C-alpha cells in the first residue's frame, strides 16, 4: 500500500560521515531527497537504533556521499561498506571535519537544520554548504 | 572533481507539484506548491515548499487537516495547468471536502490527508513537513 502509493517517488541511499577527534565516524542512511533547491536543503532518515548517529548529529559539518538510488544493489553494497568502517574505500576528510567517499558521484557538505521523529527512524533535514561533483563517476540517474 | 549547485545535480530529480486545500468556515482555500517529496515512508511524512509571500498559506497552515492532491511531476505541463487552476479558484475542477475540512481534487491519482508537522525556513520560502494520516488512491 504505502510503497505502491509513493513508488513514483525515488530516493537515494547516502553515506553520512565525519572526522571526530581524528576518528572516522560513518553510517548509511536512506530516503535521501532534496527538499529545497535554492537555498539548498536535503533530507534523509536514520534509524533510531543507530549507535553512530549520536556521534554525528552535533558536528559542525557532515559529509553526504550520494551512493545511488535506494533500490540499486551497487548502491546498497557501498552502503554496507560504509557501515563496515569504510572497508576498501578511499575517504576524503575536509578541514571542516566533513568526510566523503571517493568514487561517489556527488558530495554534499552539510549541516543539520532540523530533526523530526518518525517511527523507528528520525528525519534529518540539513542545509547544504558545498556541492562537489566527480566527473570520473557516472552521474546518479 | 568540480563544484556544483544542488539545482544542477538534482534538476532531473522527480518532485511533485500538489494542491493543498481545506474548507475553512465553508469557504474553499487552496494553493499549489512544488518540490513535493516524501521524506519518510513508514510512517508517511511529506514535504513541499511554499512562498513566504503567500496570502493563502496562513489561512491553511493551522487547519486540523489539509488535503494534498498530487497533481503530477512539477515540470510536467499538464500538472502545471492543474496548479494554475488550483490558484484560480479551482476553475473547472471538482473538489471533494471531507468532514475534517480536508479538500481534494477529483481526477488526481493520489490524495493525502495531512497535518503540518514542522515548518523550516528556506530563504524566500518555507519547507512544510506534514504527517500523512490517510491515503486514498483513485
Amino acid at each position: 500500500s504505502l510503497r505502491e502509493a509513493f513508488g513514483h517517488f525515488p530516493s537515494g541511499v547516502v553515506a553520512i560521515a565525519a572526522e571526530v577527534n581524528g576518528t572516522l565516524e560513518g553510517l548509511a542512511a536512506s530516503t535521501f531527497v532534496p527538499v529545497s533547491l535554492d537555498p539548498p536543503l536535503v533530507s534523509f532518515c536514520v534509524q533510531n537504533t543507530s549507535t553512530t548517529w549520536p556521534k554525528l548529529k552535533d558536528r559542525p559539518m557532515l559529509g553526504i556521499s550520494v551512493l545511488g538510488e535506494e533500490h540499486d544493489e551497487a548502491a546498497r553494497t557501498l552502503a554496507a561498506k560504509t557501515g563496515d568502517r569504510f572497508a576498501g574505500l578511499e575517504t576524503v576528510s575536509r578541514p571542516t571535519g566533513a568526510v566523503f567517499i571517493k568514487g561517489t558521484a556527488l558530495w554534499l557538505e552539510s549541516a543539520v537544520e532540523q530533526l523530526i521523529p518518525a517511527g523507528d527512524h528520525t528525519i534529518v533535514v540539513l542545509r547544504v554548504n558545498e556541492v562537489t561533483v566527480d566527473a570520473n563517476v557516472a552521474p546518479i540517474v
